[PDB]
């Protein structure tokens, strides 16, 4: 009963870019992927893409659940919605025509588009919208989609612009394209033109008018992508906070549009929650904190730092400037203090590195204590090492641990050292030099 | 002559807070501390605050200045205000009434609204207010406060709002509600009503409308916090700049209410200043820097560093990337440059750690160097130690000053040495081993 | 045939300022060199700069393309165009008359503005523009500029304000100051006085309303100043968001006017970009990106660092939280990781230093390594030395490399190793200590 026909045909050159045009991101997913979302929500039958330029490309990824199309020649929207001819002629029902570059439209208002439809039998209606400076955009007069060059002095004045987004029979549709390019005299066929022919056969044409002309954004540029990007991060955070998240400034604040976050956490501004991240209850981020596909749990303190693909316990105090780094994990009130990097290590809970640490390819244990200028060495040149340290270990000050090595649990490493053998459990390692003064 | 009384007791569920609603912070404090301060500005003889949910606790911070009741049923407005009866009741002349949680209202603002009140010998008179989307607000007709539902399709129109903040005569206000409650017919009663009963009697009812309709921003849920911790923030950038501090972008700078900063500093975007911080003359704080309840003198350069509850004097220079910890001093024209944690030390004039480096509980003089790396340990595990660093030592890079222990003046730390035992003053403390060539 | 006057004596106490009120910057120069900027647009033959405190201040930097001339006595805008008689009497033509305060004019504006009056032939034209707030402004009746206290109950109703720019033929300009000068009969005379001249002698005074009422903005106080910032940064922008450049949020980036950058180079918000800075195409800049007076080629990935005097090649990944400090230079393909810091070194391609390190005064060669806590000493109290590292070697973790010295090609220090000889090809330079445990 419902089916949908999104257009996602190269052709944006004021994007100065390489990448199809639908594929740059907004809140950390591809335009193309905000339309496929509120699409959903009119729950296609069918749904269709008509790519083109680097066609695979788009393909190679947002694919799957959707079918496309090949379109190797630019002759307008016309001929775009008549590559999917093969796929949608003769069912019968409600065909959602929508741009790749409109991602601020909402499923919601999709959803009001297609009752409008139905709810006046029109054969065709066009999601349209109000400005108070439709310069450019094709005036709504419904009679007809007149544009801008063939308006006159007075069409010029309507205020009401259509979308570029329309619900057609999809019986009458494919009519209407399959006529009109073959009596068009003319190469390229605007879909703006079966609105023109179901003027000529008196067929009802309905238009259903946006509360939100900003939601209609059409993106040919980076200066339209950057509005689409303030749009979509005012909503995102919106939700956030009627949810029970605080943000000292949601209008700085950069969350993408899958981040998960519980209610009760506090949001500094300039925070950045990347990709699959999710944030536990009361848990407090401050201002620089950067996070990418990682999981923080409840009650932490992350102080400007950046972590990646990491796993991030209960009550961990992380910060300021410190860098966890891919396929780490930090037990439950572990501590990470400042200048410290924690990479591909796991540790247990309790534990604490508070300063100038380089923690990489290690396995903690619980109550480890890590003085200031712990290095890790686990690399030759060619491969890679890893090493152990139990629980309650002491690993004093500006030591070097070479890896692979071992310490037993409640061990202890004197400060200076280098750690070249395993040490046994409750033994002393120490490998440092004796001083020596020298009067005047 | 002006009483003063304060609703803050809970019942805002769209926080979806455990922390009673007026104790949110805006700009450093809590609501309520703001609608004190807004209060204090009419002088009121005596003030009391309704509280309700987790009383102790809002008392538990903000008391002191004004007398407290509880009220262990929630029964409306008119039910709190009944409950300051014991202590108001029968004093003659004016009584303010109002949230705890309008934290934008200005002392200038209740001035202006009693003023207008005597001015006019009415009996009650309503804080107003001009929106353009009137809906949900009850209208102001003055006769009578509609409500929404209790609207006729004609008084929806009313632009004029009421804020929910009044002035009573006194004598009057008890009446009013004695009556009301007792001829409710119902458990609830709301101030409103009182406004009502004057209409009844045929008294003097005025109203006083507001310049601005955003000062009256009543905080019910997340997105309204937001919105006040814009315009707070505003207002405090606003009074800097007026008095001679420049803003890269006053937008996006974050100023606790309480911070003072002298005339001509020179402040970055995304530069965060909180509690009771101080800021001198001529100083310039760069992107990223964040200051807690310090004192920094004139002449600084703060680069993109953390500093909390110390002190730094004229022409220190920070960063980027230090972080100075609570109780730390730092002597005029010292210089902590990246990556240097300073922590509980003094230090003297003209000293300089430049990089990678710790400094906790020592005492350092002037003049004194840290090369690159130099770490001071001062932590065994259950007990801490000091370090007193005399005048004009050099500290060479890479080294470990292992506490208790003293270097004296003029004396000099070789590179990679561990030192263990007291440096004489004069003397060379070397505790690194020997380097071993080997050919191929 | 086209003249211009630049008014830029002091006067600017609402500033709190020690320096002349011009030469506050708005993104990275001078209000007084974006109005030289603009006044370029009309091409004029000769212009004159009227400056008066810190004179020389002002000459001291934005001197050579220009004349100026010292007014020891403020008389007011009349006396201070007097001043450039000595160089502009006589001469025929058009004489643009304009503030060193109103930075946001364009040269695009000024051009509008002369051939106007040439297309109306007016003596005079004065640049104005249209508020729904003249509150203070000087009216436009064109009759008469009437200020606001001489404004009549109507008058003071005009939208149209005047924003203190003029053109005037040359000629008659110093004839009409020559004359109300003397015939004043009161110290100080105004320019907008010789617009009351021509209005006796029923000379042709014109108006150009411009478009946009915010360009015309007089930067009197520190808030203005901000809003300057705000419209030029919006404005930098822009322009770059048209020519390819992407940005996650343009209204919270900051970069200064002369800053260059290709297509396709992606910039996070609270990124900041400085002086004479160039960013290659490709390039990712991350937030809290801090670059001045640098060079970064293309496919370069800056994760939030900050980057000074220094030139980075194509593909180079830096930070976070690293320092490249002045006079640094990074071959294609090097690694900078976290809490590094490179001062005064050249660093070869495919060069690694991924951790906690500081690089100063080396020359370093291509494909070397460096361990995480690897640290360069080349400072001794009074002298600094240089340091030859050779193409592949690997200097092991928490090394301390003491200048001056030299590691030759391939060869090799161990891990908490002190180098203070040099250490020959293919070698391998060891020391540190050895490692004795002690059982319980
Ligand atoms: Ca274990
Ligand atoms: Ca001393
Ligand atoms: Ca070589
Ligand atoms: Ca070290």
């Amino acid at each position: 009963s419902n089916f949908a026909i999104i257009l996602a045909a190269g052709k944006g050159t004021r994007m100065k870019s390489d990448l199809p045009k639908v594929l740059h991101k907004v809140a950390g997913i591809s335009m193309l992927e905000h339309v496929f979302r509120s699409v959903g929500a009119i729950q296609p039958e069918k749904t269709v893409t008509v790519v083109g330029h680097k066609a695979e490309l788009v393909e190679e990824v947002l694919a799957g659940q959707t079918e496309f199309v090949t379109q190797s020649e630019q002759l307008g929207t016309g001929h775009a919605v008549m590559m999917t001819e093969p796929i949608l002629e003769g069912l019968s029902g409600h065909t959602l025509v929508i741009a790749g570059d409109t991602p601020l439209i909402t499923g919601e208002s999709l959803k009001n588009l297609i009752d409008f439809h139905i709810n006046h039998k029109n054969v065709a209606t066009i999601l349209t919208a109000e400005t108070d400076n439709p310069f450019g955009y094709g005036r709504i007069v419904v009679l007809r989609i007149v544009e801008q060059k063939d308006a006159t002095d007075f069409e010029k004045q309507i205020k009401e612009i259509n979308t570029g987004t329309y619900v057609f029979d999809n019986e009458r549709l494919f009519e209407a394209l399959k006529n009109i390019n073959t009596n068009n005299a003319q190469g390229e066929y605007y879909i703006t033109d079966v609105i023109g022919i179901f003027r000529e056969t008196g067929e009802k044409v309905g238009a259903y008018t946006l509360k939100d002309f900003d939601e209609s954004l059409g993106v040919n540029d980076r200066v339209a992508l950057a509005t689409a990007e303030s749009v979509m991060r005012r909503r995102i955070n919106h939700k956030h906070m009627v949810n029970g998240v605080s943000f000292v400034n949601p209008e700085a604040t950069y969350i993408d549009i899958d981040v998960e976050i519980a209610p009760e956490v506090q949001i500094e501004a300039n925070v950045i929650l990347k990709g699959q991240t999710k944030i536990g209850a009361e848990t407090v981020l401050t201002n620089g904190t950067y996070v990418v596909d990682s999981t923080i749990g409840a009650g932490a303190v992350i102080t400007n730092s950046m972590i990646e693909e990491s796993s991030v316990a209960d009550g961990v105090t992380v910060g300021p400037y410190a860098h966890i780094r891919p396929n780490s994990s930090l037990g439950a009130q572990v501590h990470i203090g400042n200048f410290v990097e924690v990479k591909g290590s796991s540790i247990g809970e309790n534990t604490k590195a508070g300063h100038l640490t380089y923690i990489g390819n290690c396995e903690v244990g619980s109550n480890v204590n890590f003085g200031a200028g712990t290095i890790t060495v686990n690399y030759d040149g060619k491969n890679k090492y890893k090493t152990v340290i139990g629980d309650n270990v002491f690993v004093g000050s500006n030591s070097t641990i070479i890896a692979p090595v071992e310490l037993g649990d409640n061990s202890l490493v004197g400060a200076g050292s280098t750690i070249t053998k395993d040490v046994p459990a409750d033994a002393i390692a120490i490998g440092r030099g004796r001083q020596i003064n020298k009067d005047e």
